[PDB]
DNA sequence: CTGTATAACTGCG
DNA sequence: TCGCAGTTATACA
């Protein structure tokens, strides 16, 4: 059973994927495992202005792959156990390949990411992104670029559950931005995985 | 009267 | 507490 989300040029799946046992026990590996950025790897420049980013950032995927975004180029860690099973089990559930790994927490309602498209060149055209979360529960928000106006395109919020998966199909990063907003009500961490295909 | 894009912040309401 | 506007220790097209 999957919710589809569809507005003009939005094309996107909702659907839980493990249950609160199966998804306890990820979350618990996850934080265990992950190897976050630091740093000078963890700052990106954005509006002539360098800033740390407010939560943290890892990558894992193939060998001689890269992701750029906001002027900060990230090199993925070779694949670890636990992201091979969530990648393969998102595989099977989708019938998609992943090459690639980008990972977000959130360690509380302070953490957030702004808007953004994943509009990226060394993404493959038309590729899905499969995103994946586990943790607190928050709120995520489809925006549409001509909204931000001559259109008056409405909003789309809607709370990214533990061990959910949010299947982001193309078109949607062409013409809607996404975010994670601040919700200072939230005391738990997140993390969420967004499975990519990156061009060689 | 008129270029677009901008993964973050501040300065508001 | 939340959300919007503007923006540029800029970079193109």
């Amino acid at each position: 059973s999957w919710r589809h989300i569809r507005a003009e040029g939005l094309d996107s799946s909702y659907t839980v994927l493990f249950g609160k046992a199966e998804a306890d026990e990820i979350f618990q590996e996850l934080e265990k495992e992950v190897e976050y950025f630091t740093g000078a790897l963890a700052r990106v420049q954005v509006f002539g202005k360098w800033h740390s980013v407010p939560r943290k950032q890892a990558t894992y995927g193939d060998a001689g792959l890269t992701y750029t975004f906001s002027g900060l180029t990230l090199s993925p860690k070779p694949w670890i156990p636990v992201l091979e099973r969530i990648r393969d089990h998102v595989s099977g559930v989708t019938g998609q390949t992943f090459n690639f790994v980008l990972i977000n927490r959130y360690k509380d309602g302070s953490d957030h990411i702004c808007e953004h498209r994943d509009d990226e060149r060394e993404l493959a055209p038309g590729s899905p992104i499969a995103s994946v979360s586990f943790g607190a529960s928050r709120d995520f928000v489809f925006r549409h670029k001509d909204s931000r106006p001559s259109r008056r395109v409405a909003v789309v919020r809607l709370p990214l559950a533990h061990g959910s998966l949010l299947m982001m199909n193309h078109p949607t990063n062409t013409h809607w931005y996404h975010s994670l907003p601040v919700r200072k009500k939230v005391l738990a961490p997140r993390v969420n995985l967004t499975f990519r295909k990156i061009l060689l």
